[PDB]
């Protein structure tokens, strides 16, 4: 029998290069999504078409509730209702945008940038413990500049940093039941059609292997490594895949 | 003029230690508290019986909600209010207690221990900012075993983990103000006096430096150097005080 | 054709699972060693006997000293010697003892442990880089632990500290040439065959993944995970496979 | 009685600014110095003129070699010598060029640039345990940037890394004799009087906190911090002091 997995935020960019490897790899995977309900649907849709019955969507807000804890426990919920199992959580949600300390309350600020990177990883780690030859893990998207932060991003980096606490603690306490929690960390990837070609550009140039972003693939690729029996001894780190980026100083 | 400090859970153990040596070093003080109302206000008289209006009181919960940016606003506002200036932060108040991955809810948890160890200290530091020659700065309390984390402590290991990334984050972005942000990590400190014999001496036996845990005073000592004159180019920076505990094996 | 690999301490133990899984993988191999000539030439043979010449042996010490240099050159131009390329370099042998601050000179006991660690990795990324679809790289032998060391170690921590600088100045300087620069941290692994099994518990008990230490194939595994396809936007990242081992505090 | 020092390479700059900080709080000092003769000289007798009889120079050489560990324990010696006890040792003096990886000899820049900035330290921390075999403690000069390091500066990277884990073990097994170690890690600081002007300014650009360098009394500041009585239950704790610098992401 196959195993499932969870992508949080797999409807596009990095969770479905994810989702679509693990796919491939054989695994069966819920979809989950917040807005991108018709992106999410097609993918499900065409990885159906490759294995039926081994994909479905699950519609969350991950922002930080006092539901939240529901919320977690239904996207766990409903790969058990699917599949029968879950073998692998990837915590790759994430609200990013910046919170200057000098549209959108504060409050709504802490409870989607805190709520996404690391509460819901924190609510969906535990609902994914407590549900359960098999290779359960954890794979965490965290970012490989979490100390060289973007100016005015506290609240993001702040979520990034309490998710690194998160893999380092899971992994500790998850470790006598088998279930082993890693990170990824990105540096520069998907940069986003709408950006300045200039400002692209720019992000590029910084980057010592190669002057290029990481493809969503490329990400996968480590995620892919640590759900593998290949990394059955590894549990508590996390990945840097950032071309060096995080080496240069300014 | 005197200037003036916020220490928030101020009413005992090592935010009174840093409250006093503030104090004595010529600061007017803020002493926040949440529960220990009696040992706040006994401080308060203390501290003035000794110089006349040097030290307030002023009462929050620094639980996360939808009214602690309100309540943090108040408590740097208690400082203008008394003293008519604020020149110092230090983020001390913290809920520490475990949180199992497998009587309060679990949204009570993330609450209180992601409120207390974070997003108060980001609210804190925002309306800090906000409001502001000087020697202005930011001193957080940070954890010096942060990386290797107390079992089924998660939530507490993130909020400390997220404390650091505010740190780091505000350090940068409130440079340009000449504010400055530190940390001061202690490692065991303060035994609970109900803390069993057989469980102090092993924390005990466990720390290089001495075999015993540190003072209050000994933290304090730490925090009133980065606030200090003396550290007038350091920002960004994490002190741990640990008597080399962070640097033993399992 | 066929890629070619330098593997250095690569007769017994970790380096020879490396050696192993790089050959498997369809890498022509140099196998380095010191003392150990007949496992070494043994080893060769297996490996030649799977794939004509596809493996030789070297001879090297690789304490510090001032004909180290040409010494690793030799190593790099032996892999250039037999396969006309050299597409990977895994540096891998590693003196380890203890040298207390407090029958081998102290001059040896530096040359011994700084060479092996750090000297001669050094040295032969530089003959490698000298030398230079096309997938180059290094990957550097760490220490998981290297924040919290064994007592008396200092001159192999420092020596393990110092391959982190390597690893990640190399990275960012070889980037230009399409060189990544890596490195595997391993934990407790392969156990001494005569440390007796009460003792190998001991350092067991620690692990939280499993009470056990690393196979050697555990960590060639990461070994291989690097040097692929899989990869190629890795370069200055230490992947640790210690199975919890660092995050367990004392 | 007072207590003495040995400060390395503290004929100029950094290091003569850590002396004269150490003579105005009350110490002796032990002025050690490679080539700037002149200027130790020159140190000794305007602190001798302050006080009489409490400064010396001690020329060596602590480029890596054979005879290193008999120079170092020659430059504690001298120490007693002069004052009878030595209760604190900097580790100050470094070798710093460019070591690219594709006039000095590849061995000369290895011993060079790995003897100063870490077997000397290694060496000189030995031979202070061994004759103390009171506050005493030692600080050794890291560098905030350890991480993000300087293009084709590999063996000094190399050096400061290792200085890194030598400031851990020596914490580590010190402690028992009640000898803390730490360090303080500059981030740029007092720039080479004759270093072009528009290169000066490319680097003050880089630093939030100020847009300039640390003055050489700012570092000394902070070596203070670490020797005082405030520091007490300070070991293998590095401050830096680097204005932001560090933080700043290419
Ligand atoms: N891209 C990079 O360069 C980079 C760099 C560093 C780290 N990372 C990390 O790698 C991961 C993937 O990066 P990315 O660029 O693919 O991510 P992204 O496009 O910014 O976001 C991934 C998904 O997060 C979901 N999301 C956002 N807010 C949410 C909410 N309130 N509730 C539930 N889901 C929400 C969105 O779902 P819907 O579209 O369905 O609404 C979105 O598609 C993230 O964790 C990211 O922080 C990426
Ligand atoms: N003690 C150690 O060994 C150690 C180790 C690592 C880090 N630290 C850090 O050093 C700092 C001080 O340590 P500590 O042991 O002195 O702290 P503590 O005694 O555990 O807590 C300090 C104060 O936090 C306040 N607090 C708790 N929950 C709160 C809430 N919901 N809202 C507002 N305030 C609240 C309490 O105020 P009331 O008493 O007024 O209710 C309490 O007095 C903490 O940040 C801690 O995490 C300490
Ligand atoms: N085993 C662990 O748990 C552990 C933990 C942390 C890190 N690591 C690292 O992982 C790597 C492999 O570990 P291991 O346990 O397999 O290593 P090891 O058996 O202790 O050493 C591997 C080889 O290093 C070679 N070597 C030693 N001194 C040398 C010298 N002066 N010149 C040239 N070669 C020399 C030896 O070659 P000959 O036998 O030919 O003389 C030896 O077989 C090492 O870098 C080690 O530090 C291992
Ligand atoms: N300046 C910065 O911005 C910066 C940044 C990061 C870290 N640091 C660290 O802070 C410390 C002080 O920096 P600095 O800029 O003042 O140092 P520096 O001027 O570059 O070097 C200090 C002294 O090192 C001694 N030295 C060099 N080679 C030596 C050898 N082979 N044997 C013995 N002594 C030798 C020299 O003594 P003589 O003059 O007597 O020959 C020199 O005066 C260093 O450890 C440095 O790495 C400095
Ligand atoms: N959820 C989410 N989405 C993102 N698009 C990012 C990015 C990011 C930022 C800039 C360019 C490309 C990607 C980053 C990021 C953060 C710090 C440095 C580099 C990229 N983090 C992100 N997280
Ligand atoms: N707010 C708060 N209060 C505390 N009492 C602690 C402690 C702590 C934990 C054990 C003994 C003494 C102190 C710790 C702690 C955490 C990790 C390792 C060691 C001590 N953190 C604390 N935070
Ligand atoms: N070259 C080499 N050989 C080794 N056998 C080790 C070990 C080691 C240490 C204890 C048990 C098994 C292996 C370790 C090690 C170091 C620090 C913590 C744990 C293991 N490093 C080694 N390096
Ligand atoms: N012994 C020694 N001397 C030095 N002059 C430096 C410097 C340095 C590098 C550039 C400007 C000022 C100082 C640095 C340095 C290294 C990395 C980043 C920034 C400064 N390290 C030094 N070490």
């Amino acid at each position: 029998e196959a195993p499932a997995a969870v992508v949080t935020g797999a409807a596009k960019r990095i969770g479905r290069a994810i989702a679509v490897k693990l796919h491939q790899t054989g695994y069966r995977v819920v979809i989950h999504y917040h807005n991108s309900a018709e992106a999410a649907v097609s993918l499900a849709d065409e990885l159906n078409k490759e294995r039926s019955n081994t994909a479905v969507v699950c519609q969350a807000d991950l922002t930080n509730s006092n539901v939240l804890p529901a919320s977690c426990e239904e996207i766990i919920n409903s790969c058990f209702r699917a599949f029968g199992r879950c073998d692998v959580l990837v915590n790759n949600a994430s609200a990013f945008y910046p919170t200057p300390l000098v549209g959108k309350t504060v409050e709504t600020q802490v409870a989607e940038l805190i709520g996404t990177n690391a509460i819901a990883p924190f609510l969906l780690t535990m609902s994914f413990a407590q549900r359960q030859s098999s290779n359960l893990s954890i794979v965490n998207l965290c970012d490989a500049m979490v100390d060289q932060p973007c100016m005015a991003f506290s609240l993001y980096n702040m979520g990034k940093h309490a998710l690194v606490g998160l893999t380092q603690s899971a992994a500790l306490e998850l470790a006598p039941y088998g279930i082993r929690v890693n990170g990824v960390a990105p540096g520069v990837s998907l940069l986003p059609v709408a950006m300045g070609e200039e400002e692209k550009d720019k992000w590029r140039r910084k980057v010592p292997l190669g002057r290029r972003e990481a493809s969503a693939e490329q990400i996968a690729d480590a995620v892919i490594f640590l759900v593998s029996g290949s990394a059955q001894y590894i549990t508590g780190s996390i990945i840097k895949v950032d071309g060096g980026l995080s080496l240069v100083h300014a």
